[PDB]
């Protein structure tokens, strides 16, 4: 099997380093009479701070009621801990507001590439999450439990093997005919289907299918369907979106489908993710993930 | 017809109230010895933007090899503009790093509601506009180019009307069975369907229904689906999502899909967006749009 | 009809500006002592551009057979008027070459928007010129003397309307099917063929079609192709080349053809340059054109 | 075969012969006091950068709706790092503006031969890259995945040569009866056509041909079209364009389609570019071609 580098939740040790500096700074400022001098660049900052939320009541007051509809325009426009600032600042000048305005003028208080990521995967409202929320809940959570019944239907037509792979290729390459991916991979039939009323369209149909591996197994197999769609929101670029966040994406949204099943409670066992990079070879690892489980 | 306050894309008139309050501190400033003095409180500001870089290669070196395969981390780590804060550095103490390293181990640089607001939505990487690409290439992409041909052949067993309206609920309500919805829609027939192979799975079945409504005339017509996902990001509360949030992520969706089928080339005429908040009455309001291109 | 905006060539008034700009601040030094001091700064500048010249004696010795196969290399190195730049460095030192190397290191001598955009559209060797004398010659030279005999082959089987519109769209949209643009406009017949022997080719075909539109007029039409091209120049993004650019291109083209067919001598009145832009509405547009010719 | 020297793309060595004489030139000032004088100069050439864009507000401001529709002209108007020259124009007269008001007078930078052919090439939007783009687009990615079909329906009427050689004559010499060009080729047949609805023309007829060339071998086998184009945009001299900057535009197109061709897809082995100049011979050329890939 490929070495699979996902990448790590955020640990936050970076506090830490930045506590450890801080810690050393001040036994070399050892080795009173300053902390009021302390005061007079403190503040300093949180007048700016203050001056970014009398910008921010600019463009909000033309979103009134279509955003907000007084006080929750003014609650949502500056930081929570808005006393500190006054705090500060009655504890003592046309300088210092000029530089904060020169600053936020410009705008040099722009975010750098590992702020935004970690804003992103931080907060669960990236594209990666929903969208693996959206497989996980239109799919996954209606057609698994209804598995087995299908499978006993088509053995009236190898009980640990009852299970659906989830391809998941951490890439581009998504094939709709898996019988182009390799010369062993076969098509044989496909499951009973499962028909729901679903969101006003009446009998929504569901369906699977059985492909049978060689050299001598069986197993239910395809794709995560919805990494396609991120493949068309690069390649016809109507979208702000890279090959390198394409990766990415794609890692986080295993990642995240491989907590969400971890935290299910309906689906058993009858899952089994196998995602994989690319390095005939498709047909090895399929063969490689079900001989595991035996 | 209810009153659609969809929120309007930011304008960016901030910076202009930022530019035009600091000429008008510069004017009661007039009203050259004091430009150095600038200059000791403006790479005071700069130094501690390259501290938070300095602290930002804590954690990334833990993510060497899983997230960024050096120069490729330190590219990543600070803003892009990095000389201007050492050009700054040069042309001139503690304090002013100490005052810096107590700001960044406290943590009083927390964005407010509104940053973050802009933030979301300015990038395309939000969850609502990843859902509607989703929902315009997995759906709207296919089926809507066959429906005139199945319509058509129901014909064979009001020309203007041979669309495909989509109920976008900007709210909580989604039913399943849209006789529940009012007595005067009924459900009469559904169209021909389409197979395709998609995604591995072989003769996946994308459907249809036909309702008529009368006090008489008939339509297609259907839910948008994946606000019912929506629905259960917060109910579960498994994800961090609030109905407040709830409502401005629909809202989001259902202006992406405006913005996704604008510019689209395809769906020349054959969709029409429906969307309304709760204020019998959905039947009204079809007819109303059912009548309006007529 | 739409406004037709397309933009004119450039008059040259800037020099006029900096003419007037220059006697005014010579009337300003009014109101022979410092004329040397001019040329202490003059061949300041003139050495630097030596020095251009020098540096491109660099790469152009890596070019020397397979472009250019020494005097001609020289010949083409620095501007021609190079005479002039010694004569003024022998009429009076390292500080002067210093800073016009660190100038020349750093690359501060970036044109801009406007600059490049005057050289670009001022030679006749850019996109539109180029694709538009293609069109000329590869199709418009050879058809349309031959318009009228099939014009009169098809009436035997409206003298003033016997043309070739050419439908020029300055923006996105272009249609294979015509009928799809609109209800109005009806594919009826094609004209008798061309057979023409060229390029190796034996039995080129050129065809074409008659259009009726009525409410009850016919006329030939179709659309101007290569702008095709330009459609997939910069979809694809293989080409550095961006949509502001391609309405601009877009218009270069319309402007370059309608300049050669203004001076064309074989094409007599046959063709009627169509153009518009996107403001049902191709069929009036299309009858106010054949209407208003008679 | 003949010796093929077409012009490599520019490495970019001359910014380093420039880096190179500053080390040296700084080594011989060697063997703090001066560097403000650097300034005295500095900001002298930074002033008149500014001086052009203050004349290049003359003509655009005639160009306001018609091609860019204020702070678009004003972005447009001067290089984008505009602060550096204000922020060197403020760290200190006459006689500079005066200076560089003269040289933009009489118009004394004039750009080179050099430097023009590197900012021609340089870019994708000269007429070489725009034709072969038209040229690939328009004809290679159609016709080409046909051929295989249309070679094996003549052969129910060798498969290493089912290729298409494109003859593309580095040159003058372009010549419709290819018959003509030797009495060793001779005319057998054409490929089925094919059929295609392109921009408004219904029924597009795409032909072939296919020489057999004995002594014993056939071939399919056609001129690069538009070279003729270049071929008629210099002797109806209705273009500003030489002979040498013929043979310089054919060799650029040639190297453009081998650039295109390389990075493509669809292509697969199907096009075999021949290319010469001239030094019978053709058939020989075209023969050793045909054995070497055998
Ligand atoms: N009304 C309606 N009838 C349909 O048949 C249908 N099929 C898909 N869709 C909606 O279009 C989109 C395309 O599906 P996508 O591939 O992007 O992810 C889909 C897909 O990955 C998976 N899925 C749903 N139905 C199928 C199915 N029949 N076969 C395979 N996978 C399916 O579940 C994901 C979410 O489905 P929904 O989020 O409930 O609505 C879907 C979806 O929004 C449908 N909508
Ligand atoms: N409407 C229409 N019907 C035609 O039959 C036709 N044939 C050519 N053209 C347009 O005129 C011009 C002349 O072709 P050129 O030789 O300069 O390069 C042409 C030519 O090199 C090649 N090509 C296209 N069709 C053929 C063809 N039948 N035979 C050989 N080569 C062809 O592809 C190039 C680009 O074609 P288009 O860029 O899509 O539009 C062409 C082109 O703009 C046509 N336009």
């Amino acid at each position: 099997p490929a070495r699979l580098l996902i990448p790590e939740p955020r640990a936050g040790r970076a506090r830490h380093a930045a506590c450890v500096l801080l810690a050393v700074c001040f036994v070399v400022l050892f080795l009173a009479p300053i902390i009021r001098s302390v005061c007079t660049q403190l503040a300093a900052l949180q007048l700016g701070v203050l001056l970014k939320g009398c910008c921010c009541l600019a463009e909000e007051i033309f979103h009134l009621h279509s955003r907000h509809h007084l006080w929750q325009v003014l609650c949502s426009c500056f930081p929570p801990r808005w006393y500190l600032a006054l705090l500060l600042v009655g504890g003592s000048l046309t300088l210092s507001c000029l530089c904060q305005l020169l600053v936020l003028a410009l705008g040099l208080q722009k975010l750098s590439a590992v702020e935004v990521s970690e804003l992103t995967e931080s907060s669960k409202k990236n594209v990666a999450h929903g969208l693996a929320w959206s497989y996980y809940i239109g799919y996954l959570k209606v057609v698994l439990p209804r598995l087995k019944e299908c499978m006993e239907e088509l053995s009236r037509t190898h009980r640990d093997t009852w299970k659906l792979h989830i391809l998941v290729p951490l890439g581009c390459d998504i094939w709709d005919d898996l019988e182009k991916a390799d010369s062993n991979i076969q098509y044989l039939a496909d499951l009973p289907e499962t028909i729901l009323t679903r969101a006003g369209i009446k009998r929504r149909v569901y369906k699977h299918s059985l492909y049978v591996i060689r050299d001598l197994r069986p197993c239910v197999l395809e794709f995560a369907s919805p990494l396609q769609t991120l493949c068309a929101m690069s390649q016809d670029d109507c979208a702000a979106f890279s090959r390198e966040q394409r990766l990415e994406q794609a890692r986080l949204f295993y990642r995240s489908l491989r907590d969400i099943l971890g935290s299910s409670k309906e689906c058993a066992g009858l899952y089994r993710l196998i995602a994989y990079e690319e390095p005939h070879f498709l047909s090895g690892l399929i063969l490689w993930h079900l001989q595991q489980q035996q």
